[PDB]
């Protein structure tokens, strides 16, 4: 699938919000991901042992790992599809190293859409939701096609 330019710019202009404090949009997706669905916490052996969304904000190790996603998944949103070296390594890692079906990366992608709705009205109005659904469709559209090639089912 493809973008419009224009809908590139709704993307981006919301991720210019998230960069005004990418490590506290981090905190807030993850304990998202981890109440919505509880089963992701397991795949990560350093976080796993949280219980609480207060031990989840207190963790200075899981904010930096927050920053690390949120970053990298912005510079692959800035490509505006042009993203094919980005994903490499990302897809190695989380097919071979993490194993991380694609159904757990739809659900990172609807806690991502949950907490800018919540934080960012000004600018996740109905289109551009629309346009950072199909950014993200279109991120784990080439996520799984990198991982059969690299031999996981996913
Ligand atoms: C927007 C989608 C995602 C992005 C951009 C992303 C990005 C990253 C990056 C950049 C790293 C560090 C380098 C690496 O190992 O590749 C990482 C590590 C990791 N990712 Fe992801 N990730 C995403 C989704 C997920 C999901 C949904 C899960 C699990 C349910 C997951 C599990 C992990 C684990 C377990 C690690 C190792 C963390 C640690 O060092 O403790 N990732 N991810
Ligand atoms: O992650």
């Amino acid at each position: 699938m493809v973008l419009s330019e224009g809908e590139w710019q709704l993307v981006l202009h919301v991720w210019a919000k998230v960069e005004a404090d990418v490590a506290g949009h981090g905190q807030d997706i993850y304990i998202r991901l981890f109440k919505s669905h509880p089963e992701t916490l397991e795949k990560f052996d350093r976080f796993k042992h949280l219980k609480t969304e207060a031990e989840m904000k207190a963790s200075e190790d899981l904010k930096k790992q927050g920053v690390r996603v949120l970053t990298a998944l912005g510079a692959i949103l800035k490509k505006k599809g042009h993203h094919e070296a980005e994903l490499k390594p990302l897809a190695q890692s989380h097919a071979t190293k993490h194993k991380i079906p694609i159904k757990y990366l739809e659900f990172i992608s609807e806690a991502i859409i949950h907490v800018l709705h919540s934080r960012h009205p000004g600018n996740f109005g109905a289109d551009a939701q629309g346009a950072m659904n199909k950014a993200l469709e279109l991120f784990r559209k080439d996520i799984a096609a990198k991982y059969k090639e690299l031999g996981y089912q996913g």
